[PDB]
């Protein structure tokens, strides 16, 4: 008989069901090895090695020790059994690094005879898995490389970075780099926000009728903006800083409430003129498949799901034989699959509303080998979400809500454009002496065709308009006359940057190449459970700790949590999974220090040993676990201090000869670090 090994007891039952009789089917329940994890873990013949407990020989290329875990080892024995009586062997791990690692371990693990064979696949189905047992390929090992240099490249920051931690911050706290760029990000962000001042400016919002020159104008009546007052631009949100100065590009002029209720009584009594109304046509081209980071980015504003919902969601999907893998950067479709979301759209939507070509979104992925489809349904024919409803009772029951939005997703990916018009209105008067010109904008929506299946939604935080969004202007004529209704002058104030959501925080995470589909859900699910970020409603806010790490290492350690440095490690990851870059040469390169990557990298710049060691003792520590807010009305500097208790405030004041001493106060998690103001600040102490 056959063997197959798996991950998951979901994926075997399934496979099982699927192969038939004369295969075997067990899984893995993962990793069977990983590094030590105690000194309790080192095997005797390697207690004699001093570097067996961080498990990596750093003089031998990198050498890891690899042994297996206390609670798998049984799960190694009944393997080791089903060895024996079989012909033929099989590893069914997951096509990405991660699942072809695991499949190196099960080979170095049990040290098989007989022939082996890895097969892949992205879908769980009765032809695609046949399909895949009949044509299996050679075990990859650039992928193994490229994993077991991330895992040893962890174990090495880890060890070197975690102790300056744990002597200038706080003792039990895990270090993390790709954790401690996001949680920067995140940082930044609210930096920015507590350094945001507003500043006022003042507008005229106008109701405007055109029933009059123009009995028949549908809408009857449309609001239009103050925008010039004789000639000089009116000011808007976008032309002023983040300190409230008006920003070095064109001319403009500020209003208040007195000038904005003087234009507009010198306004009233006259008409409006329409100066300029111009129509474009626009086409829109529908979203493209699902992949990672966009299914992630959806699901967190459409269904509020977290990442690591979204993800173990997927999961349980994917096993299952619904979806397409969901550790993917792929946005294609094969033909099967195109055909088949142009079949369900003929059927749902009608024949206009299906493309008249088949549409193919390919795009530039990381590695042909871990993706090679888009997230979408499963099978020749897509099973229908009302089935997938009814077979999907108990305790899973968002299951249905995702697979739907795939299903969505997919469908309208192969649909028809959705045509419309963009409207622009310029309209002039005279108030007093002095012109006057309201602008107003709109966008219709002649024909939405894919729209009728999918909407992406908008950002909470950052607010915006949805692409099926209509605002509707009646058809004018240049010189036609308007009838003024009301005259209201409006008061605005500039708005600090928004917060990050999951879902803007993953985009930014892509965006700037820090993030994998592997790597997104852990790395929020992460910087969440340890502490140092926290949720107001959908804002990630960062607790105050956050600040203290990640302004120790800005201040000290700056190329470890530099954004161009982290997305060019993961470009060299990625290129070791290529098989362009070698394992040994990167961490010798990295770690001892080289001559290759980016300028001013830490290869380029001694290794990361030196680096740490030079830049460790390249500090007096002092003011490491004091975050710098602001002086007070009498000049002492006040900042916050991460200490047993928590976050507390302290500043400095005069104490009678003795002075000078310090006073503090007590702070909690209610206070986000951008409110905390200076009038705040004395309130609390």
């Amino acid at each position: 008989r056959r063997l197959v090994i798996v991950e998951s007891p979901t994926k075997a039952r399934k496979l099982a069901s699927y192969l038939g009789s004369g295969y075997i089917v067990e899984s893995s329940r993962g990793h069977i090895r990983d590094l030590p994890r105690a000194a309790s873990d080192v095997p005797a013949k390697y207690k004699s090695q001093p570097w067996a407990r961080l498990g990596v020989n750093v003089d031998a290329d990198f050498e890891p020790l690899y042994i297996i875990s206390p609670e798998k080892r049984s799960t190694v024995s009944e393997l080791r059994g089903l060895l024996k009586d079989v012909d033929e062997l099989y590893l069914a791990t997951d096509g990405d690094r991660e699942g072809e690692a695991i499949a190196w371990h099960l080979l170095e693990t049990l040290k098989p005879r007989i022939p082996v064979k890895r097969m892949v696949f992205h879908e769980i189905t009765e032809p695609a898995i046949r399909a895949a047992a009949e044509h299996p390929r050679d075990l990859d090992i650039d992928l193994v490389d490229a994993q077991e240099t991330r895992r040893i490249l962890d174990r090495l920051y880890g060890y070197e970075v975690s102790p300056v931690l744990w002597k200038k911050v706080a003792p039990k706290l895990s270090a993390g780099r790709v954790q401690s760029v996001a949680t920067r990000i995140i940082v930044a962000r609210e930096r920015d926000r507590m350094a945001f001042r507003s500043a006022a400016y003042w507008d005229i919002l106008a109701k405007l009728d055109a029933s009059v020159s123009d009995p028949d104008a549908a809408p009857p009546t449309f609001s239009a903006r103050l925008t010039a007052v004789a000639g000089r631009r009116v000011a808007t949100g976008r032309d002023f800083d983040s300190l409230g100065t008006l920003r070095k590009g064109d001319e403009v002029i500020v209003l208040d409430e007195g000038s904005a209720t003087a234009l507009a009584a010198g306004l009233d009594g006259t008409q409006l003129t329409v100066a300029s109304a111009e129509e474009k046509p626009y086409a829109r081209r529908p979203y493209p498949p699902f992949m990672t980071s966009t299914l992630q980015q959806e699901a967190s504003r459409k269904l509020r799901f977290s990442a690591e919902r979204t993800m173990s969601i997927a999961q349980r999907l994917y096993e299952n034989g619904y979806i397409t893998y969901m550790r993917t950067d792929s946005t294609t479709l094969s033909e099967s699959a195109i055909n088949a979301a142009r079949t369900q759209a003929r059927q749902l939507y009608g024949d206009e509303y299906v493309a008249p070509a088949p549409r193919q979104y390919t795009r530039k992925v990381k590695n042909a080998q871990e993706a090679h489809e888009a997230i979408r349904p499963a099978g020749e024919t897509f099973a229908t979400p009302d089935a997938v409803r009814r077979e999907l009772d108990g305790p899973n029951i968002d299951d249905f809500r995702l697979y739907e939005l795939i299903w969505q997703r997919t469908v309208a990916s192969q649909m028809a454009d959705a045509r419309g018009m963009t409207l622009s209105l310029r309209i002039t008067g005279m108030s007093g002496h002095q012109e006057v010109v309201f602008s107003a904008t709109g966008r219709t929506l002649t024909f939405p065709g894919f729209l009728k299946a999918y909407v992406e939604t908008v950002d909470e935080l950052v607010g915006g308009e949805a692409d099926d969004a209509e605002r509707r202007l009646p058809h004018l004529t240049p010189g036609q006359r308007l009838d003024i209704v009301e005259l209201t002058p409006d008061g605005h104030a500039t708005n600090p940057p928004a917060r990050y959501t999951e879902a803007s925080l993953v985009k930014a995470l892509e965006e700037l190449g820090i993030g994998r589909p592997s790597t997104y859900s852990s790395i929020i699910k992460t910087i969440q459970d340890r502490g140092y970020v926290h949720k107001k409603g959908s804002a990630l806010v960062p607790s105050w700790v956050a600040f203290a790490v990640t302004g120790l290492l800005e201040q000290h350690f700056g190329r470890l949590v530099d954004y161009d440095f982290t997305a060019a490690m993961e470009d060299e990851l990625d290129e070791i999974a290529a098989g362009n870059e070698r394992r040994t040469n990167w961490l010798n390169n990295f770690y001892f220090g080289g001559d290759h990557g980016v300028p001013d990298s830490v290869a380029r710049s001694g290794g990361l040993k030196k680096l740490v060691g030079i830049n460790l003792e390249g500090i007096d520590a002092r003011e490491v676990n004091s975050i710098k807010l602001f002086d007070d009305t009498h000049g002492r500097p006040i900042y916050v201090r991460v200490g047993k208790n928590g976050p507390y405030l302290e500043r400095l004041v005069a104490g009678d000869t003795g002075e000078p001493t310090p006073q503090r106060a007590n702070l909690s998690d209610s206070i986000t670090p951008d409110e905390l103001t200076l009038q705040v600040a004395e309130e609390l102490f």
